[PDB]
């Protein structure tokens, strides 16, 4: 099959520069400026109201959306993202430094903050959803794929607790004292991929042991493995021990995890906003 | 402010039969046929998405939709229940002979079963949402009032289930154990319905006592009186106690209850069988 005719009418499509599983993402040219752009290719809970929700997102380390397209597949119109996916960084064991890993990881935490400020929680956080900028090292990061997002609001269980509950079942009452710390589960992935970008490896794997992954996960116990974190800073290993927290009441959250004395690095946070300002192409100010 | 033209266009409206927090139920009557109907009226989740949940279920012990009306406020048509709510048939300590309880049970148990196995949970089932069809007492009762009511489907677990939860978090797996048993939040309420109505009495209320009503419900310890139970059957009480279980996965389902011992009474299903007869009306058969 072809282009959709309002995408070709607008974009002029290239070569491939990526691949999921719901399909590809496209290099293309915005006819009216010439300028690059990515489209990311999703083939036939839904993609339109992701869309919406990125719509109304306005953060500089979130993804931005500048068209779509709802044909015989999804078209989606994009900034590029020269630097592809973090998960290309991270795989085969390589490691970034720890001050490459700091400044990417204090994007995605102000990435997900405003997340869950603005009560959206993501749900699949991991390598393959954050994009670089730039082939430099030190670039911004934008989080992608909101297709497993969900959006807080007024649960089922508030509207039932105005009371009274006589004819109210047992477990809907003991839900009461953990319900609201969806947004948790946010931080734990985060501290994941925090692991796996200062030390080369995922935390949870089936890789030799008899310990099923289930067991890993639910009993918090992380492979660790002194000689590839000996390089390591111990700051960076004690926030990622105060995120992989079993309990998602105690885990940290992502205010948390901002005050947490590894973050407290003023040249990290410099180059940051160096790398906001370079990203324009502002108006002229009174 | 007055009815909606295209409401007063079909029915002429009449007299209050009943009121809700929601607001009132009016007789009407249908011009095209002379015949009364009740109109429900709801002012202004939603009552349109309640609304096509009930167009879809067809059982003789839930209520069936006449017409619909979005004005102003919903008005909702519906076949008149003469014999009006359960709630009050067992207000101020009234009650049932067991026998009336027997044919009233079996037919909320029937709806409910129904309800379930089309992937439906009411989670509001009490004594104000059971309609009575007459004014005798062996009489069609009717499920209604399904603004609780929540569709079962394909869940996120199952979406992140299918693998790997390499940055999945543990609480997600934990909550693996106890997934898909929402359905059982009826039960428990049926099992309430049926205390009071064997009893004249609610079995988990803050009158006369110091335990918590929350208390109360967690530990599934109900307030017996010996004396007012002493009339009642004990294969009545056997089932009750089977669907008072605090453990949503212990607890009874419609199917267990339905064979429970109090059930297998054929005087009361030919009872109800005769019922349904009564309420047509059919054409002509080959
Ligand atoms: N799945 C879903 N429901 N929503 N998904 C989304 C929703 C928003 C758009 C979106 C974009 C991406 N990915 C890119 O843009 C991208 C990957 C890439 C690789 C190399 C170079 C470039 N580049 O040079 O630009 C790249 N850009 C992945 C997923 C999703
Ligand atoms: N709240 C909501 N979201 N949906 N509610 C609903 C949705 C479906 C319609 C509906 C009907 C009723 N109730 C009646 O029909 C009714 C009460 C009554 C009392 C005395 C006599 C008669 N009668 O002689 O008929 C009566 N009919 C209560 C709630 C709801």
């Amino acid at each position: 099959s072809v282009y959709p005719k309002a995408l070709r009418d607008e974009y002029i499509m290239s070569k491939t520069l990526g691949s999921g599983a719901c399909g590809e993402v496209k290099l293309a040219f915005e006819r009216k400026t010439c300028k690059k752009v990515a489209i990311k290719i999703i083939s036939k809970l839904n993609v339109e109201t992701e869309i919406e929700i990125l719509k109304k997102l306005n953060h500089p380390c979130i993804i931005k959306i500048k068209n779509f397209f709802d044909a015989e597949d999804y078209y989606i119109v994009l900034e590029l993202m020269e630097g592809g996916e973090l998960f290309d960084k991270v795989v085969g064991n390589k490691r970034l430094k720890e001050a490459t890993c700091k400044l990417y990881f204090y994007q995605m935490l102000l990435a997900v903050q405003y997340l869950h400020e603005n009560g959206i929680i993501h749900r699949d956080l991991k390598p393959e959803n954050v994009l670089l900028s730039s082939q430099e090292e030190d670039c911004l990061i934008k989080i992608t794929d909101f297709g497993h997002s969900k959006i807080l609001g007024e649960t089922s269980l508030m509207r039932t607790l105005c009371g009274t509950p006589t004819y109210l079942a047992p477990e809907v009452l003991v839900s009461v004292g953990t319900a609201g710390y969806n947004r948790a589960v946010d931080c734990w992935s985060l501290g994941v991929i925090l692991f796996i970008c200062l030390s080369g490896y995922p935390p949870f794997s089936e890789h030799r042991t008899q310990v099923s992954l289930k067991d890993q996960i639910t009993s918090g116990k992380y492979n660790f493995i002194p000689e590839v974190w000996a390089e390591v800073s111990e700051k960076a290993l004690d926030l990622v021990k105060k995120l992989l927290v079993v309990d998602p009441k105690a885990r940290f959250t992502t205010e948390e995890a901002l005050r947490h004395p590894w973050l407290q690095d003023e040249d990290m946070k410099r180059k940051f906003q160096d790398l906001l300002s370079e990203e324009n192409e502002s108006t002229a100010l009174p």
